């Protein structure tokens, strides 16, 4: 048995931009109201609960490259 | 039994920008009201309850690369 | 048995920025209201209750490079 | 049995900044409340109740490299 | 039984900038209220309660590089 | 009166060559015979005269960039 | 009155070249002959009489970037 | 009258090569003959009479970046 | 008057070259002859008269960055 | 009058060579000659009259940067 395992990679992800301009994220108001009384949670759960979220995200450029190699045997 | 692993990677992300420009956030407020009496929490449990989240995220550049490698036997 | 591993590594992950610009992060205000009793917490529970963040997050560039590399035998 | 574990990196991360400008960072005000009474907390609980978060993180660059390598055998 | 485990590490994390600017950071107040009554921990528990944080954080580069080896056996 | 100006240039000039081959430069030779008899040379004035160039120029590369920015007012 | 002045450039100017080969500058010879009588050179004036100029220029890449900024008021 | 100048430049100017090859310079010989009577030079005045040049240059890469900024009032 | 001067460069000039090879410089020989009766030299006056120049230039790399600012008022 | 002056330069200039080679500077001879009766030089003037200059300059790298920063008022 004879495994010889050798990819070759020699790429690239680019960006450029000469400008992003003006952003402006100016929203209105608002109310998140939840009424609960009993919880329980068990055994590996992930949650959120009543939550207001505001968010700008303006990276100069976000590009990804994601690589997964396995060998099973 | 005879096993080669060897990948090979030249590989680039790159990013470039002129300008970001001028951000401006500015969000009207708000409320989150949130009502419980009794709370379980057991075994692996994440969570939040509850929150108001003003965030700007301006990365000049945030470029990602990931890389999993894994030989099992 | 015989297990070679020379994986090979040479990539980069750069970015460049002229400038990032005037940011101005001026939300409004709020309010978070939370209303609980009784609170049992057990075995790796991870949480947070009642909060407000006023983020402001502005690298000069912050990317990221992550590698694993196991072997299982 | 013969195992050889050489992966080899040469990569590099990084990020240049003409400058980074100027940020300002003015929320208004706000509240949180909670109300509870009885608290239990049992075998590796992490939280934080009640709190506001002013945060402006401005790194002059901040790029991560992370690495893994395990043998299990 | 021969293991040799010799990874070779070659890279590097720079970043450099002209200047960082001006950076201003002025939230307005706020309050944090809690009511709690019986408050009981155990067994590494890690928490707080009530917390006000006004965090300016300006580092002249912050890079970070992590590296974990392990061989078990 | 309020004037800005900001151009942009991201652009690039290159060039790639495999060799510079066999470059023989092999002229035969000359006479140049100036005859005068009154010289009169006054403000800004430059010459040449009586002269044999025998030039050999092979940059590995010699690409050119010019610029130039101008504001009155 | 409120000028700004603000360009920013990032361009680049390069080459690369393999090998710069054989180069072989062989002229003949000769001769120059230049017969005058007065000479008379005043004021920013500039000569070049009477020359044999065997030049050889092989610069491994020459490449030149110009640039210039003004203004006036 | 407010003023504000703050160019901005990242460029670059560069240049690889292999070898340099071989390079003969080997031209004939020659005569330069110049007759006159009366110099008369004043001045800011400048010149070469009667030369001969043999000039081998052959720099391992010789780029040149020139640049100037002026502001007048 | 406000007058705010602050132009930022963070470029770069550079070269590689792999050898320099093998560099002949074998000119044959000549006469410079120049006759001449009077010589009036004044005021910033220079000259080169009557010489034969063997130059061998060969620098590892020369690469020239040239700068000037400046401002009146 | 308020007048600021704030440039900020983080260039560099660099090279690298992997070897000199071999270099062989073997000119022929020769023969200057020059004949004059009066000389008369003032005021801010030089001269080189009569010369024969075998010149071999090999740096091993002699890259130049040339600064200047001038106000006037």
């Amino acid at each position: 048995v004879q495994i010889v395992y050798k990819p070759v990679d020699l790429s690239k992800v680019t960006s450029k931009c000469g400008s992003l301009g003006n952003i402006h994220h100016k929203p209105g108001g608002g109310q998140v109201e939840v009424k609960s009384e009993k919880l329980d949670f068990k055994d590996r759960v992930q949650s959120k609960i009543g939550s207001l979220d505001n968010i700008t995200h303006v990276p100069g450029g976000g590009n990804k490259k994601i690589e997964t190699h396995k060998l099973t045997f």
